[PDB]
């Protein structure tokens, strides 16, 4: 009955900037932070730390955020039966700490739906992102489901696509989800981008997609962890805005 | 040994404006929050909630980054002997919150010090603000020293006073500070405001106090939870900044649109 669609927290890579890993790399490729709101550790992952270049972590702070909205879904007595996001480590990152927040983690498995990444055209660089897979991402003490079947795998997206094809594949993987979730429970989580809350929701309101332009407006509205519902009506496959089921986030920086 | 000079977590009344109370208090002056960065509750205060008004307590996020420096001291093996803090409502929730983190806050007593109020020139009006006693601090799950003798009682702070009033407070209540503390401890925490750590500490170190306004384009520049550092040489008295046994703590705001629709 409820769709939640909501936005990774806070990123590394935009706190401490696009040379971020100089400040918490040494020469050997040591993890060594800087900062108290870099993680006491990174995984290791299976390309090396040089992934985390394309694909960075969220922040303590971005745990926080993801945190406080799990625990905000919890005191609202909000169940969220399935849950989903982009392959990006951001928002593996961002859900599975909303699972703790709502007390989960043990218990949903998050569906890593790489047809959720945002605009490819966004990819800062000439390749797509060395995502963790699955299986590596369940090693890490994310709560990812490893046996769930991508509707559009990693060698299925292409880099700098178009937008139209971007529009399109997020209505169809969204349709795909809501169809594969209709007899198993009431609630679905999809943790993203903020295009994905356009994307993912806009023709599934059965309104009109806006250019490039009005699009890219739109998605500079959204916060970290911002979050909007969509409630189904009747059959029809159109989806209307509801208010959340939470209170919005709103901080600012440590500043000075 | 060390001094330890940070300022206090972010500010309710910054996030949420001037006039958060009229956001978050009804007519009857319940509670109600509306936001996930604004605490699930507040302390009572004796005026009732418009005692909040030059008063403002920290964020859900203040709360955070004030623990993460007392888990950080805890992991540099930092031992805090003693912990002072302004009178202001921020710097004590600030305070608590850093003893949290630090495990400590069902050790530590916290002393509540009006000496170490920022520059009295920034209060609004011809009185200051109405300050939570510490016996009703420590009741409203505040971890303060009701037995802390202040060397400045509330009293004795003047409205609206001078520059140099506000640097030479800063610096004797500081000595002061340490003088009690010499026989007891090693390190002292103090928990205030942006102005605190360069008021406390410039004399402290025999440097110049910059005219009133350099100063104040130095303090706006000192960040929530923003921490500094003098460590004493032997038993001479002098006293030097030195890096903090600590990492600094950096974020950005939720950033997008404030409001929509």
């Amino acid at each position: 009955r409820c769709l939640f669609v909501c936005r990774h927290g806070e990123r590394m890579d935009v706190v401490f900037g696009k040379y971020w890993l100089s400040q918490c790399f040494d020469a050997k490729g040591r993890y060594i932070r800087t900062n108290l709101n870099m993680p006491h550790s990174l995984p290791q992952r299976s390309g090396g730390f040089r992934d985390y270049e394309k694909d960075a972590p969220i922040t303590v702070f971005g745990c926080m955020q993801a945190r406080l909205v799990g625990e905000a879904l919890l005191e609202s007595n909000t169940v969220i039966d399935h849950v989903y996001c982009s392959p990006s480590l951001r928002c593996v990152q961002t859900a599975h700490n909303i699972l703790k927040g709502l007390q989960q983690d043990n218990h949903l498995k998050i569906r890593v739906e790489p047809g959720l990444f945002e605009w490819t055209k966004w990819v800062a660089g000439s390749t797509l992102p060395a995502w963790i897979p699955p299986s590596e991402l369940a090693a890490a003490n994310l709560s990812v489901d490893t046996t769930y079947r991508p509707h559009i795998p990693v060698s299925k997206l292409a880099i700098s696509e178009s937008y139209d094809t971007y529009i399109n594949r997020s209505f169809q993987v969204t349709k795909e989800i809501i169809s594969e979730c209709k007899s198993k429970g009431n609630n679905i989580l999809i943790v993203a981008h903020a295009s994905s809350l356009e994307a993912c929701t806009c023709q599934l309101q059965g309104l009109s997609p806006q250019n490039s332009k009005d699009f890219v407006q739109m998605v500079r509205k959204i916060p970290y962890l911002g979050f909007c519902s969509c409630e189904e009506l009747g059959e029809t496959g159109i989806w209307q805005l509801t208010d959340p089921p939470i209170l919005p986030l709103t901080h600012g920086p440590t500043g000075g």
